[PDB]
């Protein structure tokens, strides 16, 4: 019919030495036309060029070995695709929904098509692949090995066997609980989900190459050692330090938006990169983006994409802060938390420097208030941290923020995600630290606003004279504490003649400044501030 003619010119037009090839495919092709042969496999011929037409029955394709560059669009009644050999082959037509079978490897492949939802065998190995569409609900099978993945999209419950070999994986997501076989050796993963630890006793996991960091290699020994899971990793292999790099590199995986000045901005960081306690910084901003948090959701990007921009503009500001990361990479991990919370109070600090709170007095106690609540759900994040085997307090942290957003009022928090569940952190634990931080705020944001450091940058700005006659004062009471406790010491006939008697007498009257200070302190907060400070939730 139509079909024969559509045939007969691609024989025709095929190049020198590919008719006796292409005239071949056509004979097969005919016959599954006339006597509805359902299977159709073009022969190694290497042809270039695939028919616009094929027969429209035919259920399983092959095409192994050819010089393709592009394939016609499929018939509807495929359910097995198997393309091999076609090293020029970089992208797959639109995938029928009856497929069932797609085998696409030793390709050339940069993006997949939308899977069909009836598709259970994935191969895509060896390509150039570099993200994976939504996974079909009846898929069991994914081989992705030798490809350039950075990100593994969600899982169905159905997956039985997953291949990730030799791929830029840097974060997992939550594991089917009935996997067989998962294998993401030699990949770019620091950590692995808590969902592995609900894996078949039987299971092979396999997670060599990977830089896996101290505390989930201990991890890993003790969940084999506790529920017999087979695990194969590097135990005996040497530790391998994290290696920072270039600051203006890490900083330019954030600053991906298309605003004017994002990319200029980022270029400036290559002199930032050269500055004391840089690479502290780069580790900071490498262990935050490789997340699933931040491959999630846009809103991660766009908090620490706006908070480098202020750091590129204040020296001051950004020295401190890089300082600040210091903790996070002394230790291997598990000081993150803290040292971005003493990011943002020293970014803070300057913003009440420059004034912004000058005028919202009220404003500032609300984000005294969001940065207590964000101060105790780290202390929250470290006690789940520990609990949890393969969760370090990052990603305890985030799944409190993104949670417990509306519950705590935590404006801060850009991320709003509902459905992302990080595996170890029940619905008992958000109620628990919900009720404890609104505990907390309510028993102790008095005391705890004192030391804040934004609300001395602000009191320093509107009520100067009576802080600065606080500070002089506590100068004055020490001195006099001094001779005081001195000439104690002196009817006791005790030591003050040595140095060190007269430092520690002093630590004694500095003390006593400290707390004289403390509570005039307390009680210019409450003149100033007072009205701001009532209890904010209604509990039991």
């Amino acid at each position: 019919a139509e079909y024969d003619a559509v045939w007969s010119k691609w024989e025709r037009d095929a190049p020198a030495g590919e008719s006796p090839g292409r005239a071949a495919v056509v004979q097969e092709m005919r016959d599954c036309l006339n006597n509805g042969n359902p299977v159709l496999n073009v022969g190694a011929s290497g042809l270039t060029t695939l028919p616009d037409r094929l027969p429209p029955h035919i259920t399983t394709l092959v095409i192994p070995d050819n010089n393709l560059t592009s394939l016609p669009e499929l018939p509807e009644g495929l359910r097995e695709l198997e393309v091999s050999g076609n090293l020029q082959l970089t992208s797959l037509p639109s995938l029928p929904q009856g497929l069932q079978k797609l085998w696409a490897y030793n390709n050339w492949l940069a993006s997949l098509p939308t899977l069909p939802p009836g598709l259970g065998d994935l191969a895509v190995s060896n390509n150039q692949l570099t993200s994976l569409p939504e996974m079909p609900p009846a898929l069991r099978e994914l081989r992705v090995s030798g490809n350039n993945l950075t990100s593994l999209p969600a899982l169905p419950s159905g997956l039985q066997k997953l291949w990730a070999y030799n791929n830029r994986l840097t974060s997992l997501p939550e594991m089917s609980p009935g996997l067989q076989e998962l294998d993401v050796s030699h990949n770019q993963l620091t950590r692995l989900p808590q969902s592995l630890t609900g894996l078949s006793s039987a299971a092979r996991v396999y997670l060599d190459g990977n830089p896996l960091s101290v505390r989930t290699l201990q991890a890993l020994r003790d969940i084999i050692g506790h529920s017999g899971i087979r695990i194969h990793f590097d135990m005996a292999g040497p530790s391998v330090p994290r290696e920072a790099r270039a600051l203006h590199l890490a900083v330019a995986d954030w600053l991906t938006s298309a605003r004017e000045g994002e990319a200029a901005q980022a270029d400036r960081w290559q002199a930032f990169g050269l500055e004391d306690n840089a690479a502290a910084f780069s580790l900071v901003l490498d262990r935050l983006r490789e997340t699933e948090n931040f491959k999630k959701d846009a809103g991660f990007k766009a908090q620490i994409s706006s908070w480098l921009t202020q750091l590129a503009e204040d020296a001051a500001l950004r020295a401190k802060t890089f300082a600040m990361a210091t903790e996070a990479t002394s230790t291997c991990e598990d000081r993150v938390t803290h040292a971005l919370h003493q990011m943002n109070n020293v970014q803070l600090v300057h913003n009440a420097e420059k004034g912004e709170y000058d005028n919202n007095l009220q404003g500032l106690v609300s984000t005294g208030r969001e940065m207590f609540r964000l101060a105790t759900l780290e202390q929250i994040a470290r006690e789940k941290a520990g609990t949890l085997a393969l969760v370090d307090d990052v990603e305890v942290y985030l799944a409190f923020q993104n949670k417990l957003k509306e519950s705590l009022e935590l404006t801060s928090v850009t991320s709003e995600m509902r459905f992302f569940d990080v595996s170890g952190v029940t619905v008992s634990d958000l109620q628990a630290a919900e009720l404890q931080v609104k505990t907390a705020e309510n028993s102790g944001f008095s005391k705890w606003i004192l030391q804040w450091g934004p609300l001395h940058s602000v009191l320093e700005r509107k009520v100067p004279e009576r802080f600065n006659a606080l500070r002089e004062k506590q100068i004055s009471d020490y001195e006099d504490t001094y001779r005081k406790l001195y000439d104690e010491v002196l009817k006791s006939s005790g030591l003050v003649d040595d140095t060190d008697a007269e430092r520690t007498i002093g630590v004694s009257a500095m003390d006593s400044a400290k707390k004289e200070f403390l509570d005039g302190l307390r009680a210019l907060v409450d003149e100033v501030l007072g009205s701001y400070l009532t209890a904010r939730w209604r509990l039991n």
